[PDB]
């Protein structure tokens, strides 16, 4: 590897793994400069020092300075500023990729930039502003990492084409971590909860953190759980499509740990106390396991029925989780 493409990989390694660079073929290097490329243009979207005048060119023109061989950001605040101050050495190695996957990526970046520069201005409102939201952000990563498998020829057309599982899939990990981060968030002037499913419990989102309203901070944590689980039969269709292994477990991996994560959240008061977190040891397990399909529903199908067991009778939401949990079931 030349020294750019080195420095490249050290930057994903202190960023985020081994799971990219276990990937075949041409499928590494496109994906370790995809991830880098989007935890770039995340991080000027994160940087509330950056004024909403300078930010929304910076997001809108993001995919054009992947073109720029001096192109860098020195003005961040946040802590990965080193991909913005270092990025004509990404930029560089983006342009040493074949173009079938520089094409993608530069198409991914452009519509998240303008994705993103949409919510600067607004909060999550309704359940369709949350999915609309979570495709900018999450959703078109998996249609963007999907069409590099495609591209790459190591997956079936239909892997890069089919745009809602793969959006299914970034959505269902983006949900997840927005229901466990509401402290973090809301201690961070962050709100991501939809309006629309907060507001039928409390006046304000940062009321869930006062210990008084904790029955009602539940009952929404477990409405927007169910929310979530709705994209689990995507999931799993689109787990059952991937034939190349190192696919395979590059995309099973992330939905076992979120999978968990949810059924750790669920009905669990400590999401307004603090981060809620599967143990090292439960993540390396589920990493180790999630290598085929018949592994993948076992595990699943488990979380399922741990948190089914769990949901209270008298939760507003309990026949949907039910229903859900039902459907992927079987
Ligand atoms: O700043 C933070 O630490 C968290 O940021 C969140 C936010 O700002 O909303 C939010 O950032 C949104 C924009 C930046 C996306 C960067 C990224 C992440 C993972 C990648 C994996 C492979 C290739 C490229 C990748 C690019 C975020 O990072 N959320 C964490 C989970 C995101 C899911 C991404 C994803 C989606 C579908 C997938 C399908 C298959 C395999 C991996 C997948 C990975
Ligand atoms: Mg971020
Ligand atoms: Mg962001």
């Amino acid at each position: 590897l030349s020294s750019s493409l080195k420095t490249c990989y050290k930057y994903l390694n202190q960023t985020s793994a081994a799971v990219i660079q276990a990937l075949d073929g041409e499928m590494r290097n496109a994906v370790c400069i995809f991830y880098l490329v989007l935890r770039a243009l995340d991080t000027l979207e994160d940087d509330m020092t950056i004024s909403v005048e300078k930010k929304v060119p910076l997001l809108h023109n993001f995919h054009s300075f992947l073109y720029q061989p001096d192109w860098r950001f020195m003005e961040s605040k946040e802590k990965d500023r080193q991909v913005l101050e270092d990025f004509p050495t990404i930029s560089l190695e983006f342009r040493n990729l074949a173009e079938k996957y520089q094409t993608v990526i530069a198409d991914i970046c452009r519509r998240m930039g303008i994705g993103m520069a949409e919510f600067l201005d607004k909060h999550v409102t309704s359940e369709q502003e949350w999915d609309k939201y979570c495709h900018y952000v999450a959703g078109l990563v998996g249609i963007g990492l999907s069409r590099l498998f495609s591209a790459s020829e190591f997956e079936d057309p239909l892997v890069g084409e089919d745009t809602e599982r793969a959006n299914s899939m970034g959505l269902f990990l983006q949900k997840t971590n927005i229901i466990r981060d509401y402290l973090e968030d809301q201690q961070g002037g962050r709100e991501f909860w939809p309006q629309e499913v907060w507001s039928r419990y409390v006046k304000k989102l940062g009321d869930f953190a006062k210990p008084e309203n904790i029955d009602l901070a539940v009952q929404c944590l477990n409405e927007l759980i169910t929310n979530a689980l709705h994209h689990i039969p995507d999931v799993i269709t689109y787990l059952s499509r991937l034939r190349n292994q190192s696919v395979f477990n590059f995309c099973a991996i992330p939905q076992v740990m979120a999978i968990a994560t949810l059924a750790a959240c669920y009905n669990n008061q400590q999401v307004f106390k603090g981060a809620v977190k599967i143990r090292k040891g439960q993540a390396v397990t589920l990493m180790m396991d999630a290598t085929n399909m018949p592994a993948v529903k076992a595990i699943i199908y488990q979380y399922m029925e741990e948190i089914y067991h769990r949901i209270p009778d008298s939760d507003p939401s309990s026949s949907k989780t039910r229903q859900i949990i039902s459907t992927i079931r079987t």
